[PDB]
């Protein structure tokens, strides 16, 4: 389907509604790593069980959180090239499922958001690294250390001061713990994105103060479930004051080599005075690995797909070709 455009109407308004009501999980209904999406399909913004279009995506993450369209492309075809089912146009939000159809051939693995290394990866806030077994429920150890990183920086609430000081904790845990901690390209940059994501998009909209109250930070970061009475976001917005929490702690990307605390500078990794580099290597090494040789109905797909991934692509890149044109 083509990319939806932006909200004709990105007021500030009820998304916990009647005809968007909380409901558990069922048997067989998948959430993932991403607690945004988790609790769009817990409201039935996305199908509840967690299987839905790249257009379904960005329409939910717009009508339910006032997500701004460019980062809604970005992420949601970003995801799909390298975790969904291309000739199906399914995405599953969690684990690998039959419901996005037949595969492709290896080395191609649909994994779902829960595939680590494509998009999901290590030192989120709320999950363990999949080094340690699980990168996608809730952890509760995890989610207490966010409490008391919000009781230390933002007097009891999370805000973009939490954020640069929780984000570096993780970091250097993962460098400490970690042996394959990998932070480079893709991961380095949404990394950084997702911490600002609760301050900018789970606060109310009626309030848009940056301050997320710890009530409302387990409503949504265990449970998928939007606060009694919450209003989107007044303003379409993502990722506004990650700068924040990068001048926090200043990292360059890099990699534990095999052991822990032997963090290690990859200089053919982008960082961010090389965003253009990010898309380039994302589609020429990660989209390129998991098709290099597609036959004729993947390769069409894959080009839409792409076309589609380049529309969420700041000014100022050059598109590239990695099938032809
Ligand atoms: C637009 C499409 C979206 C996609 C494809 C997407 C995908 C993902 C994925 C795969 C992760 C896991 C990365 C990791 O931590 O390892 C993630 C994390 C996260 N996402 Fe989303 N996301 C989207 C939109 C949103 C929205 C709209 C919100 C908030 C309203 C959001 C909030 C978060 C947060 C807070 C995390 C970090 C969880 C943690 O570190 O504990 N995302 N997202
Ligand atoms: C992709 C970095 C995550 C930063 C969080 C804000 C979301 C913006 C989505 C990316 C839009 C442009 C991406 C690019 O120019 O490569
Ligand atoms: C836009 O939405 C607001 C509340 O969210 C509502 O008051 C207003 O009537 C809407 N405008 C249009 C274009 O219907
Ligand atoms: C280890 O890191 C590599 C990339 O460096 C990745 O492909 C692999 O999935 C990682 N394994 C785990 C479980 O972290
Ligand atoms: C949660 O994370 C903690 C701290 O990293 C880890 O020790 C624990 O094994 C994880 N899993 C659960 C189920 O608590
Ligand atoms: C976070 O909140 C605390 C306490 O109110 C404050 O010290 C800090 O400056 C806040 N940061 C932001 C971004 O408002
Ligand atoms: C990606 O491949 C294109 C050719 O398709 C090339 O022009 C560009 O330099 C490549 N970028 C990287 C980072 O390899
Ligand atoms: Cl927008
Ligand atoms: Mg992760």
């Amino acid at each position: 389907g083509l990319p939806p455009g932006p909200l004709e109407n990105s007021s500030a308004k009820l998304v916990n509604d009647e005809a968007h009501p909380w409901k558990p999980l069922r048997p067989g209904d998948i959430r993932g790593p991403c607690p945004g999406l988790n609790t769009l399909a817990s409201h039935g913004y996305l199908p509840r069980n967690g299987v839905a279009t790249p257009a379904q995506i960005i329409n939910a993450v717009q009508e339910g959180f006032n997500f701004d369209n460019q980062a809604a492309i970005f992420l949601t075809y970003a995801a799909h090239l390298v975790d969904g089912n291309l000739i199906t146009d399914l995405l599953s939000i969690g684990r690998k499922t039959r419901l996005t159809g037949p595969d492709p051939p290896p080395p191609a693995s649909v994994g779902g958001l829960n595939e680590h290394g494509t998009f999901e990866g290590d030192a989120s806030m709320t999950r363990g690294d999949a080094f340690f077994g699980n990168n996608h429920d809730f952890n509760e150890t995890l989610f207490e250390q966010l409490v008391d990183y919000s009781n230390r920086f933002g007097g009891g609430k999370y805000n973009l001061t939490v954020a640069g000081e929780l984000r570096f904790k993780r970091i250097q845990d993962s460098i400490a713990t970690n042996p394959n901690f990998s932070f480079v390209d893709f991961r380095f940059f949404t990394a950084y994105g997702e911490t600002t994501f609760p301050a900018n998009l789970f606060v109310d909209g009626r309030r848009d103060d940056g301050q997320l109250d710890m009530d409302a930070a387990r409503s949504f970061f265990q449970f998928s479930r939007m606060p009694d009475d919450f209003f989107r976001a007044p303003s379409p917005r993502s990722g506004t004051g990650v700068e924040v929490v990068v001048q926090a702690h200043p990292m360059q990307p890099g990699r534990n080599v095999g052991k822990i605390n032997s963090y290690t500078v990859d200089p053919t990794s982008s960082d961010f005075s090389t965003p253009c580099l990010m898309y380039e290597k994302f589609v020429n090494i990660t989209v390129k690995s998991l098709y290099p040789n597609p036959t004729v109905q993947l390769r069409k797909a894959l080009n839409t797909n792409l076309d589609f991934l380049f529309q969420g692509v700041a000014a100022g890149c050059t598109q590239v070709f990695p099938y032809g044109r």
